[PDB]
C-alpha cells in the first residue's frame, strides 16, 4: 500500500491515515508534499513486544526530497500508530492495523 506525505492540496496529513494490512504486507511512505517528514512509530502504541526500531525513523531522521520513500512491512498483528515527528501537533498521524 502507497501512503502519501502530505496531501495534494498541501495538507500535513498521511493519505490514507487509516488503514489495515495484512503481515509483510509492503507499506510504501512517499514524500509528496510540505516534506521534509518522516515516520515514526508510538513505541507505546504498538504490538507491546514489538521493536519500534525495526519498523521506524527515528525522530531525527527525515525524507527530504520528493517522491523519497520509506518502506516498511510489519509482521506482529494488532494496532500501530504512527506519526510525522516536526508535523505532529498539525495533526499528521496515522494508525495501521495488521490483521
Ligand atoms: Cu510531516
Amino acid at each position: 500500500i502507497d501512503v502519501l506525505l502530505g496531501a495534494d492540496d498541501g495538507s500535513l496529513a498521511f493519505v490514507p491515515s487509516e488503514f489495515s494490512i495484512s503481515p509483510g504486507e509492503k507499506i510504501v511512505f512517499k514524500n509528496n508534499a510540505g516534506f521534509p517528514h518522516n515516520i515514526v512509530f508510538d513505541e507505546d502504541s504498538i504490538p507491546s513486544g514489538v521493536d519500534a526500531s525495526k519498523i521506524s525513523m527515528s525522530e531525527e531522521d527525515l525524507l527530504n526530497a520528493k517522491g523519497e520513500t520509506f518502506e516498511v512491512a510489519l509482521s506482529n498483528k494488532g494496532e500501530y500508530s504512527f506519526y510525522c515527528s516536526p508535523h505532529q501537533g498539525a495533526g499528521m498521524v496515522g494508525k495501521v492495523t495488521v490483521n
